[PDB]
């Protein structure tokens, strides 16, 4: 104790086609919202829906429906894996999905 | 190193009786706009169109 650790280079590599990623984006808004107000079951809340409209940012987006999307922390980290910006989205639809 | 060449004609044939032409030109157009649209998450922009 305590553990040091080196790491990389902020990563703002995102792909191009942000027409298709937006599209992704507001096809991600209509799952999450199909999601929760079918899942309220899982103490999920609404006032997480006001913190994905109105915003320009694709990642701040999709981190926001990942994270408020709640569920295990393995799960988070699996999608902290990823440096896409257009797999990521699929990561989330897909157990959205599944849930 | 390095490479010349000589030709004898330059061979280019450009479009007569142009109905059919353009037929096939709006098909080849829209075949290519469904071409694009598939690419969901890998790469080719619509902003090629």
């Amino acid at each position: 104790p305590y553990l040091r650790a080196r790491g990389e280079v902020f990563s703002e590599i995102f792909p191009i086609d942000e027409a298709v990623v937006r599209v992704l984006v507001e096809e991600l808004k209509e799952a999450f919202e199909k999601y929760v107000a079918n899942h309220k079951s899982l103490r999920l809340d609404r006032y997480q829906l006001e913190a994905v409209k109105g915003t320009s940012d694709p990642a701040m987006l999709a981190d926001t429906i990942a994270y408020h999307a709640t569920w295990t922390v393995a799960e988070k980290q699996e999608i902290l894996e990823l440096t896409d910006l257009e797999a990521r989205l699929k990561k989330v639809l897909g157990l959205l999905s599944r849930d």
